[PDB]
């Protein structure tokens, strides 16, 4: 019944910054929600802990989840390397939207992005599966280490992650 909640504890070159928590819309995109949930707990023996936000563009989005190549060329899902676009019921309405990154139709893995602006042109192309619940102020703090081309001026990591009540 109830939508799961996950947290990232963010660090900036090793220094604790704060926590971001997310509602995962399991009621609408269960397969996509379950992937990100599992990768956040690490329960399949791999996932997000210790990985970085490799690409951050202020006034656009923070991208991470590439735990295999650390630079945006990698990652994998709990279902195999890639998995289908589940649906496009949810839209990119504004800051805080959590959505899957991809390389074409039906190429979801582990990489994800947190919107820091409305990104409506991604509607129907990237699967929206969650949203920031607490710690949008921490996402805005992160965003300040990004740049126009998305290279970060400091190393933004998920020092820890998991599932909350
Ligand atoms: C705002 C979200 O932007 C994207 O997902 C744009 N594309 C990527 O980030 N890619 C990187 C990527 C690679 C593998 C996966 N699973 C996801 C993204 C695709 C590159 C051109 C080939």
């Amino acid at each position: 019944m109830v939508n799961p909640t996950v947290f990232f504890d963010i660090a900036v070159d090793g220094e604790p910054l704060g926590r971001v928590s997310f509602e995962l819309f399991a009621d609408k995109v269960p397969k996509t929600a379950e992937n990100f949930r599992a990768l956040s707990t690490g329960e399949k023996g791999f996932g997000y802990k210790g990985s970085c936000f490799h690409r951050i563009i202020p006034g656009f989005m923070c991208q991470g989840g590439d735990f295999t190549r650390h630079n945006g060329t990698g990652g994998k899902s709990i279902y195999g390397e890639k998995f289908e676009d589940e649906n496009f019921i949810l839209k990119h309405t504004g800051p805080g939207i959590l959505s899957m990154a991809n390389a074409g139709p039906n190429t979801n893995g582990s990489q994800f992005f947190i919107c820091t602006a409305k990104t409506e042109w991604l509607d129907g192309k990237h699967v929206v599966f969650g949203k920031v619940k607490e710690g949008m102020n921490i996402v805005e703090a992160m965003e300040r280490f990004g740049s126009r081309n998305g290279k970060t001026s400091k190393k933004i990591t998920i020092a820890d992650c998991g599932q909350l009540e």
